[PDB]
């Protein structure tokens, strides 16, 4: 009964750029849900389709787990059948989405003094592209703690719940 591993998937000290998010297929474990309702940590719990609280009780055959950071305000451009800066050129978002959102302050480590510029954006989608491609098209954000609450550096995971013809693999 090995547990499916979220452990790196939340508390990853670097995550990526939204022009190059990590995406993790979860099989073959048990995963539990309920804990991430409960954490009462995250600034954004939303979850699309169906309750986190009943998703413990559910199987899927594919989990994919995705993961970049973004800024403070556009975490409202996280949602289906949107326009927004992220949902044209970083992660478009299909409009059937059971799969549910978690995103958190990350002012602690995704920021510092004197400037963070870890992340890229494209500057110049379909659903779920990773674009990877006189001016360079892409800029990257400027990372302060002294940065406004719509400058902050949040970190956002996202859960797609698939099922195919394979028997289940992820229960809970």
């Amino acid at each position: 009964t090995n547990l499916c591993p979220f452990g790196e998937v939340f508390n990853a000290t670097r995550f990526a750029s939204v022009y190059a998010w990590n995406r993790k297929r979860i099989s073959n474990c048990v995963a539990d849900y309920s804990v991430l309702y409960n954490s009462a940590s995250f600034s954004t719990f939303k979850c699309y389709g169906v309750s986190p609280t009943k998703l413990n009780d559910l199987c899927f055959t594919n989990v994919y787990a995705d993961s970049f950071v973004i800024r403070g305000d556009e975490v409202r451009q996280i949602a289906p059948g949107q326009t927004g800066k992220i949902a044209d050129y970083n992660y478009k978002l299909p409009d059937d989405f059971t799969g549910c959102v978690i995103a958190w302050n990350s002012n602690n480590l995704d920021s510092k003094v004197g400037g963070n510029y870890n992340y890229l954006y494209r500057l110049f989608l379909k659903p779920f592209e990773r674009d990877i491609s006189c001016y360079f098209p892409l800029q990257s954000y400027g990372f302060q703690p002294t940065n406004g609450v719509g400058y902050q550096p949040y970190r956002v995971v996202v859960l797609s719940f698939e099922l195919l013809h394979a028997p289940a693999t992820v229960c809970g």
